[PDB]
DNA sequence: GCTGATGCGTC
DNA sequence: GTCGGAC
DNA sequence: GTCCGACGACGCATCAGC
């Protein structure tokens, strides 16, 4: 076969058999899995994307089944199951050790390019061997080396993962080294991610079905449909796909079902259960009430209190263990000690089993009152003895997802929410459900919006009752809506602040500023104090704007005036002249950031949580920016 | 062991 | 977490 | 709307230099 140098998976009329760079039965190289990414990253239509990426799986389905689970791990870069908690470990401090001596190149050089053209892979690859080559790279081999690298615990062990990032180095060719660098930093940048491996993935077993003897005599069904009935039968297949993973997001799971089942018969071996995490249901925010309104308008919805904590997914399986999972399928058993030995109080017994959507929020006995998200990260996290716990927490329930052996992701959230009420027990300070309001009227979700902040929460979910309230991720992943003060124009904390220092930009913001940092004016000690770096609000064009316009500012060294502490250093100081309307969700109390340091707390300044920029104040000079003794005041009557 | 740095998680 | 770009 | 990847604060757990 043909040289995987030359593999073209974005070529027309791609044939999985004839247009493969490798023979049948035999492992996948990893260079037509980057000759794949390169394909990928060389267009914007996301379409076109899953095209490609869909051609790459027809021949792994149709040559080499076992490597198509390594294969869509690898084109995710994750390193397998969420719950399963493998990390690499590694941050581009040592992944450029590592470049730097593969490439026999000097430390501070490669930091600098990488720095740079914001991206280590272009680093990699980019930079006379004695040796002849090592064997190439397969997907699989890649693939166990990257999780080899997670195991790696202890110390010590940094220089061992050292050893095996060289190794890979060593043997790439061509565009390896630019995606085993952009894999390690854990930035691949493909602009495709898990919606577009699915799509590709389904359109790949239902045109080149696996199982077949080869070689395969189908290999690309529904060719002979009409554009329509080609579109309509692969979005069928799709959503078969997309609901099994949203209620077992596992490949380890599903791809063996897959390969020897089939698609159509997967939902029957791969169901919703408890001790599986599943994906939770998401929110879209809002700009005010009256989008709200328009979103929902053909259906009666519910509004409940927003409460700060952490998302807590409660599986309590038949036979009584229990297992808690976060947003993102992270395994937070052994975080919650005292969440576990109380489940047994918050059901009626007639409950055998369930899984449960809550917000976990830290508790305060003594006050019986709600405390700050802040509060609740000083929780240990790993391996925790009850006996411990220092920070209590309350849950606030406010779905229910499956109850004594039934899923309920199909039935309308007024039956799930009546459910919940009728089955689980109320104990205040420990299990709660969420405070709700049921209105279509303007005034009365205003005022429960005035509320719930009142009751120490972020603002109003807002959920259907009847009409598409199901919790199928699939058919719409973000189907709730969120109701936040500072979505709202004119409204929230507004601060005018001073533009101290730039970020050289990484991905999509490489050759500009990615981000910037900004101060407040302290005036009783006449100096500017970092508050906050600021990385989101702007346009494109405006980002532009700034580049240009603070080029001009760039100081070789930091003004005397400006105290920073604990931030990062800027890669550019600058002359202290723009001031940025910016906007935040919060204040916090911050181990970094000096500003207003003393006039609250005596070791701790403040920070803003979410910042984002609003617009440039060309009206205002640095002296009339927001001052450290009016963040002082914001964050005080947060109460 | 001591100290400071930092990867990855939560939002 | 927020946000804007591509579709 | 959907999908994606730029970027924020911050804290536990754990890394290396010494
Ligand atoms: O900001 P965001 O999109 O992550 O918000 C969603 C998160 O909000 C939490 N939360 C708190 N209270 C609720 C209620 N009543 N319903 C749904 N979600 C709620 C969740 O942790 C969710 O991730
Ligand atoms: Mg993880």
């Amino acid at each position: 076969s043909n040289d995987p140098s030359g593999y073209n998976p974005a070529k027309n009329n791609y044939h999985p058999v004839e247009d493969a760079c490798w023979k049948p039965g035999q492992k996948v190289p990893y260079l037509a899995v980057a000759r794949t990414f390169e394909k990928i990253e060389e267009v914007s239509a996301r379409l076109r994307m899953v095209e490609t990426l869909s051609n790459l799986l027809r021949s792994v389905v149709a040559l080499s089944p076992p490597d198509l689970l390594p294969v869509l791990y690898l084109s995710l870069n994750h390193l397998g199951p969420p719950q399963q908690g493998l990390e690499l470990g590694v941050g581009d401090g040592v992944l450029l050790k590592a470049v730097a001596q593969a490439t026999g190149r000097q430390l501070e050089s490669v930091r600098a390019e990488a720095a740079e053209k914001g991206d280590v892979g272009l680093v990699a690859e980019n930079s006379q061997r004695l040796m002849l080559p090592p064997p190439p790279l397969t997907a699989s081999g890649v693939f166990s080396k990257f999780r080899d690298i997670a195991r790696l615990t202890g110390s010590a062990s940094t220089a061992k993962k050292i050893d095996i990032i060289k190794g890979l180095f060593v043997a790439c060719r061509h565009s390896e080294a630019r995606f085993i660098a952009r894999s390690l930093s854990g930035r691949l940048r493909l602009g495709l991610a898990e919606q577009s491996v699915l799509a590709a993935l389904s359109q790949a077993v239902s045109l080149t079905p696996p199982g077949q003897e080869f070689p395969p005599a189908m290999v690309d069904a529904g060719k002979g449909k009409t554009a329509e009935a080609r579109k309509t039968w692969l979005e069928e297949q799709g959503m078969i796909l997309k609901q099994t993973f949203c209620e077992v997001p596992d490949l380890d799971r599903i791809i063996p079902v897959l390969l020897e089942h089939g698609l159509e018969r997967l939902p029957e071996h791969c169901k919703l259960s408890p001790g599986i995490p599943l994906k939770p249901m998401l929110a879209h925010p809002t700009r005010g009430i009256s989008e709200v309104l328009k979103r929902f308008e053909e259906a009666a919805f519910t509004c409940e209190y927003k409460y700060d904590g952490q998302r807590a997914q409660i599986h309590a399986l038949e036979g009584g263990e229990v297992k808690i999972f976060s947003r993102n399928q992270e395994d937070n058993t052994g975080k919650y000690p005292d969440i576990i030995s109380r489940i047994p109080k918050i059901k009626l017994p007639s409950v055998t089993s369930f899984i449960l959507d809550t917000e976990a929020v830290a508790w305060d006995r003594e006050k019986k009152q709600i405390q700050p998200f802040q509060v609740l990260t000083t929780r240990k996290r790993k391996e925790v003895d009850a006996s411990e716990i220092q920070v209590q927490v309350c849950l606030y329930a406010f779905d229910l997802i499956y109850l004594n052996g039934e899923s309920l992701v199909r039935e309308p959230l007024s039956r799930r929410r009546q459910l919940l009420r009728e089955n689980f027990v109320e104990t205040e300070g420990e299990f709660v459900f969420a405070t709700s309001l049921d209105t279509k009227d303007i005034e009365q979700i205003a005022e429960f919006l005035e509320q719930s902040v009142k009751d120490s929460c972020e603002g109003l979910m807002v959920k259907t009752l009847d009409v598409d309230a199901t919790y199928e991720i699939a058919k719409r992943s973000h189907n709730w809506l969120k109701l936040k003060k500072d979505y709202l124009d004119g409204v929230g904390d507004t601060l005018d602040l001073v533009v101290i220092g730039a970020y050289l930009g990484r991905g999509k913001r490489a050759g500009r500023y990615g981000g910037f940092l900004l101060a407040s004016y302290d005036e009783d000690s006449e100096e500017l104090q970092a508050i906050c770096k600021l990385g989101t609000g702007f346009s494109d064009e405006e980002l532009e704007e700034h580049h240009q316009s603070l080029k001009a500012l760039v100081l070789p060294s930091p003004r005397p005036y400006v105290r920073i502490d604990g931030a990062v250093i800027p890669d550019h100081w600058l002359d202290p002249s723009a001031v940025w309307e910016v906007k935040c969700a919060d204040l916090s109390l911050s181990p970094i950031y000096p500003a207003a340091r003393g006039l609250v707390d005596s070791d701790k300044g403040i920070s803003l949580r979410f910042p984002r920029f609003i617009r440039v104040r060309e009206d205002k000079q640095p002296e009339q920016a927001t001052t450290s003794a009016q963040v002082a005041c914001l964050y005080r009557k947060q109460s």
